[PDB]
RNA sequence: GACGCAUAAAGAUGAGACGCGUUUUAGAGCUAGAAAUAGCAAGUUAAAAUAAGGCUAGUCCGUUAUCAACUUGAAAAAGUGGCACCGAGUCGGUGCUU
DNA sequence: CGTTTGTACTCCAGCG
DNA sequence: TCTCATCTTTATGCGTC
DNA sequence: TGGAGTACAAACG
């Protein structure tokens, strides 16, 4: 009667079976409900569930996030209209209606077509003067007369639309700067500030340096040719201070005024001139000329003494692009005429057409227009410009994005500078203006809501609306960016009402430095046995070395203190390796800045030092900290509190101060903290104590701590899981309910866990600081020695990539900075689009201009043939893996593929291991509900827990082979495997039950689990050829109950695994989701087209095309048709798209009529989400797809012969058995080639019976009767494919050997319109069936 | 099986920004021309939208999660489906029982 | 005769 | 693609229930 | 992997 249920849980699927005692899978004959006369069906209880997987909210928060930065342009446009509304009131009223109105046709706007000046002479003369934007901004920054008020006001908008980025910190003051010939001043001031008769008579400027790359090697090699100093501080320290970092944590070379440290000119720098500032300017034109070479860089304009810079480098871009075409013209002219429209008028191809009125990129053109170039004479230049990427460029290309804003706020300050004269009101509102240019909401004040928004944490000190002129009035920022941080941060799990202390607090230094200091053992040639520390020596180990030192070795335990403090010869100690795993950096950080150690010992400061350590790890504003230690300053030196502002730290711990140091027991008094540091002969740990049945810790914390969809929308994580854990929650109660509601006896779960050798675990573990110092070892580099880097700074991601490729870019050789990484961009080689894989394996750090050139490409052939070398020698070195260098070098084996689409992503096993550790401890509360007081829990139903290498172990062992790709049985059968393995199990070895099942209890924990599943085997092998003959029967031992009866259990096994009925359900799903593709497409006369606006028809405007439909409906109703119209009663499939899915659901009846549908049955209209299932004639199932296409259902059930023969032909070489073994597997494959044929005719069988498609089978069997001689692997190998064919699903296509076999898309959903449709419970073996053909 | 610490892999959730891209309109194409066309010239920019939209009207919200049928319930949710054996091509036969 | 569903084939898909 | 933050799953080492 | 759009031709009004 007893029974027991196994789960196979896998992201995509959940399998389940029922076993009895006997390993028997029970069948039952289950009622059907419905119209049909079908009474009753017998079902084996085994099978699976298939469901498409619950979607990340990635996708939903790109999307979100798009949208509020849509909102807040269109406001700040809004913001400068509505400062110019009155003034532009006198000029042209009617402006900002023909702007708003300019993408409506001719006939739709109210208002003149041409939106700038209304008329068609002066719309033309503007297009002449100024053809582009940056011509008008030019213009108007540099032109000193009064300028017409709209175009002040295009020139604006255009820079507050487009405003650049704020990566750059400060105030870049590009009219203070870009003029590099300040060096003159520079070499005067050092004149005038270093009086040892310092060189004056220099030579030639840093444009040398500027030409090429910039580098330490180009400005040191330079500067000492050119400026040969008095000092090297002169002639280099001083000027890489203007323009260079400084890297060695040592200090500065031989002072001027102080040696303290120096580095670029960061945010702490100005900070950092207390070096001079205290001790004196030559250190200010060190802003200046670095803004001039950075401004330099990204802008290539130098000689002009505009002050637009941007827009003179757009303008010479559009200059050269002018001549350039012309010389091209020109030249193909003259010398291709037969190539002339394919480059300039067709733009169906890449050439120049289709690169200005077609869709080509940049890069396409120029791989198109380069053979042509080199193949043509009088293209030295050209060839030269292309090469250098700089032939016939845009004004607005993809890499704008290194523009900071403040280039365009230099541009529009200047201009309002200019006509603030003429226009007063300009310089009333000038602040309010650049204030809109300039504003951003901080990242911890979150969406502007008032309440009805489920992300926004902000508090409003007033309920004034905020606009970027009181944001900082209205908006309580200080509370904003600490509910920035407690919004996302754990609670104590013990006590679940108290917040975690900061990682970096003083108290979790101290508990985890004594939690893990109390349980080590020290013994000596005296001691008898090993002992715990005392509560005296805890004390002074910790005030000894721990306080002293950041990191303890063993070493320095057991010479430092054991052999100079208590003096001990020789000693042995345990509870620690090789060092402490523990350390007190927070106090030794403290230390370093407050000199006063006296401070930090005392115990009635520690609540202050720990309201410091809070406030620097809640805020990382430096204004927001000063604020809030405004109040320590009484304590402390105000140099100290300088240094304080910058102690940056990040992430929280695990316990909380109230657990930590706040309960104490009754009887003692003693915080777990106190018993930590003395604890006398006991020395209890924080575990072993919160567990002391004896001490008040147990039951404070036991004191201290609906439906099922409720729980798993409390619990945390990703919304992928929840889908998966319902599922197979669900699954699992239907069982329960279809077995008389009579819980099962074992629930077996497949885990994902793994166990590996400790060598193997070290390896794969191992420091990711060791991994850099191998490989930069191998290929003899300096850069370790250049830039000192510590273990814990290479978590931050750009930083681990740069000490990867040497400091230097992948993608084009040229060094990379690390001053500046905030400029590069962390490049995904298989782009984001086209698979999802963030390995590092993935990434690569190269300057953003050229990851955004290679948009969702892998790297193209030209970049490939350049860089393969340094790849190479990286790859030698191993800092990139084998798996990164084919990512790299996939342009060369074809690019992007199918082949390499097809795989499972790394992240689908992270899920299954959530969801599966999630659902053991859901199913074992709800099943093992049975309290009681003598013990706690009554453990009705075991929940075991089995690793998925012993049931692959098991089938590769007894020739249970599994083939993914001939049906879903798969996932059936491992959970039918799972359930008779792990009975098996807990019946054989009832003592380590404690193991498997949920809820009790490295090498050699590897050996003990493949030991274990030795009993299932008659002959135990071993290396050197004995044989330990196990009995045919296994039984218990201490019992003498038998368990595993060898001779008739593998036949119940294969038996089962043969059974042709598995009940395999699809989860019906209604889609959600965007409401059609996104590409909006140009105007046509169809009515396929989604108009994008109400009021923008779709045959004028265009608009989206590929709807999604929610569901499709069934209804019965009359359309008027005809060649003299007409009614006629029709029944069909309507798709409700989700656009209108509301539409529908609000008033079917209305939304039928409006379609054209007439008399519809409302009692007749049917839901029908995706994979509604429909059986015809001979058993031929089609799931619905949608409402013009429909799936294929049936499963093919081939027999387990062939599944192992193919198994066995295919994986011929990779085996991995005894070489004996192999070879007779060999000559099973041989002795067995009729396998083919009769594979073949099962095929073709089944395809005539229920798949249908008959040409695809025709090209099928012609393939293998053409490809028949060839070798028996590869033919087994390719017949493999050939069950796409007959895969359930979409039609979808494959290859045998070359022959390409196409999708055969049923596009005919009228079929099923006369079947019988089956409603499917969540197993599969509750079953309505309606007969659609009684409906009329 | 869980917990703390150290190391590491692979992932996740929320916020703030940038750059493109697409769509319609504006930038008078000219010449011979019945011209059906052809020649020639032009080309780089901008405005607006970027899920349709929503109501509590916010510089907010709108693509994640929830869903077999039927009987119930404003809903969430709950409730309803006979057994053994012999077998086996997607489940069948037989015998029991209301 | 004049369509109109039906099949075959091809090709479509916002991104860094 | 940039910036900021928090969190999870698994593997090995040290210590525990 | 569902939609879309052309060409084609059997199939009804
Ligand atoms: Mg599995
Ligand atoms: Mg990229
Ligand atoms: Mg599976
Ligand atoms: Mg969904
Ligand atoms: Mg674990």
């Amino acid at each position: 009667k007893k029974y027991s249920i196994g789960l196979d849980i896998g992201t995509n699927s959940v399998g389940w079976a029922v076993i009895t005692d006997e390993y028997k899978v029970p069948s039952k004959k289950f009622k059907v409900l419905g119209n049909t006369d079908r009474h009753s069906i017998k079902k084996n209880l085994i099978g699976a569930l298939l469901f498409d997987s619950g979607e990340t909210a990635e996708a939903t928060r790109l999307k979100r996030t798009a949208r509020r930065r849509y909102t807040r342009r269109k406001n700040r446009i809004c913001y400068l209209q509505e400062i110019f509304s009155n003034e532009m009131a006198k000029v042209d009223d009617s402006f900002f209606h023909r702007l708003e109105e300019s993408f409506l046709v001719e006939e739709d706007k109210k208002h003149e077509r041409h939106p700038i000046f209304g008329n068609i002479v002066d719309e033309v003369a503007y297009h002449e003067k100024y053809p582009t934007i940056y011509h008008l901004r030019k213009k108007l920054v540099d032109s000193t007369d009064k300028a017409d008020l709209r175009l002040i006001y295009l020139a604006l908008a255009h820079m507050i639309k487009f405003r650049g980025h704020f990566l750059i910190e400060g105030d870049l003051n590009p009219d203070n700067s870009d003029v590099d010939k300040l060096f003159i001043q520079l070499v005067q001031t050092y004149n005038q500030l270093f009086e040892e008769n310092p060189i004056n008579a220099s030579g030639v400027d840093a444009k040398a340096i500027l030409s090429a790359r910039l580098s330490k090697s180009r400005r040191l090699e330079n500067l000492i040719a050119q400026l040969p100093g008095e000092k090297k501080n002169g002639l280099f320290g001083n000027l890489i201070a203007l323009s260079l970092g400084l890297t060695p944590n040592f200090k500065s070379n031989f002072d001027l005024a102080e040696d303290a440290k120096l580095q670029l000119s960061k945010d702490t720098y100005d900070d950092d001139l207390d070096n001079l500032l205290a001790q004196i300017d030559l250190f200010l034109a060190a802003k200046n000329l670095s803004d001039a070479i950075l401004l330099s860089d990204i802008l290539r304009v130098n000689t002009e003494i505009t002050k637009a810079p941007l827009s003179a480098s757009m303008i010479k871009r559009y200059d050269e692009h002018h001549q350039d075409l012309t010389l091209l013209k020109a030249l193909v002219r003259q010398q291709l005429p037969e190539k002339y429209k394919e480059i300039f008028f067709d733009q169906s191809k890449n050439g120049y057409a289709g690169y200005i009125d077609g869709g080509a990129s940049q890069e396409e053109f120029y791989k198109f227009i380069k053979p042509i170039l080199e193949k043509m004479d009088g293209t030295e230049e050209l060839l030269v410009k292309l090469n250098r990427e700089d032939l016939l460029r845009k004004q607005r290309t993809f890499d704008n994005g290194s523009i900071p804003h403040q280039i365009h706020l230099g541009e529009l300050h200047a201009i309002l500078r200019r006509q603030e004269d003429f226009y007063p009101f300009l310089k009333d509102n000038r602040e309010k203006i650049e204030k809109i240019l300039t504003f951003r909401i901080p990242y911890y004040v979150g969406p502007l809501a008032r309440g009805n928004s489920r992300f926004a944490w902000m508090t409003r000190k007033s309920e004034e609306t905020i606009t970027p002129w009181n944001f900082e009035e209205v908006v309580d920022k200080g509370a904003s960016a600490q509910s920035f941080i407690e919004r996302m941060t754990n609670f104590d799990k013990n006590l679940p009402n108290e917040k975690v202390l900061p990682k970096h607090s003083l108290l979790y230094e101290y508990f985890t430095v004594y939690n893990e200091l109390t349980k080590v053992k020290y013994v000596t040639e005296g001691m008898r046995k090993p002992a715990f520390l005392s509560g005296e020596q805890k004390k002074a180990i910790v005030d000894l070395l721990f306080k002293t030192n950041r990191k303890v070795t063993v070493k320095q335990l057991k010479e430092d203190y054991f052999k100079k403090i208590e003096c001990f010869d020789s000693v042995e100690i345990s509870g620690v390796e090789d060092r402490f795993n523990a350390s007190l950096g927070t106090y030794h950080d403290l230390l370093k800045i407050i000199k006063d150690k006296d401070f930090l010992d005392n115990e009635e400061n520690e609540d202050i030092l720990e309201d410091i350590v809070l406030t620097l790890t809640l805020f990382e504003d430096r204004e927001m900290i000063e604020e809030r230690l405004k109040t320590y300053a009484h304590l402390f030196d105000d140099k100290v509190m300088k240094q304080l502002k910058r102690r940056r730290y990040t992430g929280w711990g695990r316990l909380s101060r109230k657990l930590i140091n706040g309960i104490r027991d009754k009887q003692s008094g003693k915080t777990i903290l106190d018993f930590l540091k003395s604890d006398g002969f006991a020395n209890r740990n924080f575990m072993q104590l919160i567990h002391d049945d004896s001490l008040t810790f147990k039951e404070d914390i036991q004191k201290a701590q609906d439906s099922l969809h409720e729980h798993i929308a409390n619990l945390a994580g990703s919304p992928a899981i929840k889908k998966g854990i319902l599922q197979t929650v669900k699954v699992v109660d239907e069982l329960v309910k279809v077995m008389g509601r009579h819980k099962p006896e074992n629930i077996v779960i497949e885990m994902a866990r793994e166990n590996q050798t400790t060598q193997k675990g070290q390896k794969n573990s191992r420091e990711r600081m060791k991994r850099i110092e191998e490989g930069i070892k191998e290929l003899g580099s300096q850069i370790l020695k250049e830039h000192p880097v510590e273990n814990t700074q290479l978590q931050n991601e750009k930083l681990y990539l740069y000490y990867l490729q040497n400091g230097r870019d992948m993608y084009v050789d040229q060094e990379l900075d690390i001053n500046r990484l905030s400029d590069y961009d962390v490049d995904h080689i298989v782009p984001q689009s086209f698979l999802k894989d963030d390995s590092i394996d993935n990434k690569v750090l190269t300057r953003s201009d050229k990851n955004r050139g290679k948009s969702d490409n892998v790297p193209s052939e030209e970049v490939v043939k350049k860089m393969k070398n340094y790849w190479r020698q990286l790859l030698n070195a191993k800092l990139i893996t084998q798996r990164k260098f084919d990512n790299l070098t996939k342009a060369e084996r074809g690019g992007l593929s199918e082949l390499d689409k097809a795989g499972f992503i790394k992240r689908q096993l992270v899920e299954t291991r959530q969801i599966t550790k999630h659902v053991a401890q859901i199913l074992d509360s709800r099943m093992n509900t049975k309290y009681d007081e003598n013990d706690k829990l009554i453990r009705e139903v075991k929940v075991i827990t089995l690793k998925s290498k012993l049931v692959s172990d098991f089938r590769k062992d007894f020739q249970f082979y599994k083939v993914r790709e001939i049906n879903n049985y798969h996932h059936a059968h491992d959970a039918y495997l799972n359930a008779v393995v792990g009975t098996a199990l807990i019946k054989k070895y009832p003592k380590l039950e404690s193991e498997f099942v949920y809820g009790d209890y490295a090498t050699a924990k590897y050996f003990f689990y493949s030991n274990i599943m030795n009993f299932f085997k008659t002959e135990i092998t071993l290396a050197n050829g004995e044989i330990r003959k196990r009995p045919l029967i296994e039984t218990n031992g201490e019992t003498g109950e038998i368990v595993w009866d060898k001779g008739r259990d593998f036949a119940t096994v294969r038996k089962v695994l043969s059974m042709p009925q598995v009940n395999i359900v699809k989860k019906t799903e209604v889609q959600t989701g965007g409401f059609s593709k996104e590409s909006i497409l140009p105007k046509r006369n169809s009515d396929k087209l989604i108009a994008r606006k109400k009021d923008w028809d779709p045959k004028k405007y265009g608009g989206f095309l590929w709807p999604t439909v929610a569901y499709s409906v069934l209804v019965v109703a009359k359309v008027e048709k005809g060649k003299s119209k007409k009614l006629k009663s029709v029944k069909e499939l309507l798709g409700i798209t989700i656009m209108e899915r509301s539409s529908f659901e609000k008033n079917p009846i209305d939304f039928l009529e409006a379609k054209g549908y007439k008399e519809v049955k409302k009692d007749l209209i049917i839901k029908l989400p995706k994979y509604s299932l429909f059986e015809l004639e001979n058993g031929r199932k089609r799931m619905l797809a949608s409402a013009k296409q429909l799936q294929k259902g049936n499963e093919l059930a081939l027999p387990s012969k062939y599944v192992n023969f193919l198994y066995l032909a295919s994986h011929y070489e990779k085996l991995k058995g005894s070489p004996e073994d192999n070879e007779q597997k060999q000559l099973f494959v041989e002795q067995h080639k009729h396998y083919l044929d009769e594979i073949i005719e099962q095929i073709s069988e089944f395809s005539k019976r229920v798949i249908l498609a008959d040409a695809n089978l025709d090209k099928v069997l012609s393939a293998y009767n053409k490809h028949r001689d060839k070798p028996i692997r590869e033919q087994a190998e390719n017949i493999i494919h050939l069950f796409t064919l007959t895969n359930l699903g979409a039609p979808a296509a494959f290859k045998y050997f070359d022959t390409t076999i196409d999708r055969k898309q049923y596009r005919s959903t009228k079929e099923v319109l006369d079947a019988t449709l089956i409603h499917q419970s969540i197993t599969g073996l509750y079953e309505t069936r309606i007969d659609l053909s009684q409906l009329g």
